[PDB]
């Protein structure tokens, strides 16, 4: 089919399309989180801005995945981007838990894709995910673990005060 | 009658004078809030500065309305600027509620004036309110909703602590 | 209900959620187009870049609609972003024609939302769409009509030499 | 024997020498292409420049491989650089096909060497090829596929007009 396609299996192409849809779902979930934390009755500009940046980073994710899909002579196959798991994300700890669960799911899908690249003997896929993704998600899951631990120390009956101090002093 | 006055009804002129008096009452209410929060027994330089800026923004409001009133060949019919509703504004949440109620009243008077401009077929009034006022009030009522939500999560038995964290970390 | 929400009907909120989903589908369709024109067997860097710009401008669109949805005390409700209607976009005229059809649909949904804002007497919605969207679409549908007229003018016994010169000299 | 040599098999050393000879043949083929497209009866200075830059990039390639061969305590063994496959490269599509086939052969030799490095458990070889070669060849085979697709759209009876417009507007 493609003239440039070399050592790029149908499984890796399909798993890259599946991962693109997953980064689109994640970017859309971080869009939903990012605008939920900007609701007037949620009002956490730093938590909004944090997920607005994660929506951008997951977009740089699907865009660089699609750039690689094209560089490998794969076809970008676009499935429906399913709606985010919640329309109301609860408090900042609950949303940061959902964000971590999502990012650990993306990191799982990357690790599954890297395992598939290793099984299909695709060095360029392995390099590309190692270069742009596996360290990005590990740094970001660490960052959200730092956030979750701070949000947990800021828990208790004082959680409203703690949620505010988290947003004002950790989130820019 | 005025030589420049075109398509500018007596109702729109009178409702612009009524709205000018409302923005004057609003600046005067934000003057009262701004200096109430600078009282030694209230002592919130950031809440004071917030309402001091709103007194200025409502003053640009009545000044823009008076600029437009004169640009349309209307007459600026001034009236008593009635005293602000409270002599003492209570706590920062209570004051921010009175402020958001005042901006929702001003936004109602803009929306009523825009409905009157639509009924009297006055495009320039509609443009002027849309350009200079309706977005300013919607942004500001959003900003006050954000403040009220933060002041609400900062409520409970720690309310004195939360009230001053709100001031230093939001209003700076 | 929201504390800040004033003069913002459930119909306008729902039509803004519908238009957000439509601007999301539009950005995702421009993602499909943008990465389709970067396929090795399509290879039109300026047509890919043109639809990457439209994906970015439709992303500014749904993000700005969501910022407004929040500023009005509306709740952003997120639906599935339906798959982008094609994975194979034909030649540049076929794609530019699908893009202009999408943008005339998206401008229709804006004009319908503005008609709904006019019917619900919502000046701030009218202002917001007029300021940020109705001129965005008219400039962009004009630009795509200009592109389609040039692509049709460049239609011929090859089509592909004209299509290359379109990408090289208009989209550059 | 080398004092620094660690975890660097005789197969990987010999396959790095074989790959150096392929990058030397590739530079020599891009020298032949580069000077053929500057030939007076060919006269495509942008196509000549494109193959000169590829002769340089494949030289940066064998020089990196030789620097790495030395860093690993391997011995650079130099074989004859076989003559490049044609004296006459034909039209720009024919030459770009010979180039894209040559980069697919060079990328195959990288992938074979990476498979050998993985089989010999050589992480530094894998890192080195991933860092400096596998992405360079994938980007370059993509770039040549983009060139070929433009050169095919610029094909048909128009032929020489398309060959000129390719060189003038893609290879500026």
């Amino acid at each position: 089919s493609s003239q440039i396609r070399q050592n790029y299996s149908t499984d890796v192409e399909a798993a890259v399309n599946s991962l693109v849809n997953l980064y689109l779902q994640a970017s859309y979930t971080y869009l939903s989180l990012g605008f939920y934390f900007d609701r007037d009755d949620v009002a956490l500009e730093g938590v909004s801005h944090f997920f607005r940046e994660l929506a951008e980073e997951k977009r740089e994710g699907y865009e660089r995945l699609l750039k690689m899909q094209n560089q490998r002579g794969g076809r970008a196959l676009f499935q429906d981007i399913k709606k985010p798991a919640e329309d109301e994300w609860g408090k900042t700890p609950d949303a940061m838990k959902a964000a971590m669960a999502l990012e650990k799911k993306l990191n799982q899908a990357l690790l599954d894709l890297h395992a598939l690249g290793s099984a299909r003997t695709d060095p360029h896929l392995c390099d590309f995910l190692e270069t742009h993704f596996l360290d990005e998600e590990v740094k970001l899951i660490k960052k959200m673990g730092d956030h979750l631990t701070n949000l947990h120390r800021l828990g208790g009956p004082e959680a409203g005060l703690g949620e505010y101090l988290f947003e004002r002093l950790t989130l820019k």
